[PDB]
């Protein structure tokens, strides 16, 4: 029931709680296509993780 | 909602409720590894989608 840190907001985490998708094709069109979320906001963190992938992932 | 209609059992869709991951490496090891679900049941259906991917997708 603790589906918050992995719900619609995780993709907005403080950039330091993701699973760093670590995709070699990370991109603002590939990650979201691979099942990850592209940050870009913080280049010091993973710009490709599995935050609120629920978008169309869990679907 | 109770992530169920999009979780377990979902990956067992009737073969016409997926989002056709449309992966270039669709396989029962790559998709389920990339964040998709490999069917193989029907060749006319997507043997790679995002059913109950929530497993290690949403996370």
């Amino acid at each position: 029931e603790e589906y918050v840190g992995l719900s619609a907001n995780q993709c907005a985490v403080p950039a330091k709680d993701r699973v760093d998708c670590g995709y070699p094709h990370v991109t603002p069109k590939e990650c979201n296509n691979r099942g990850c979320c592209f940050d870009s906001r913080i280049p010091g963190v993973p710009w490709c993780f599995k935050p609120l992938q629920e978008a169309e992932c869990t679907f």
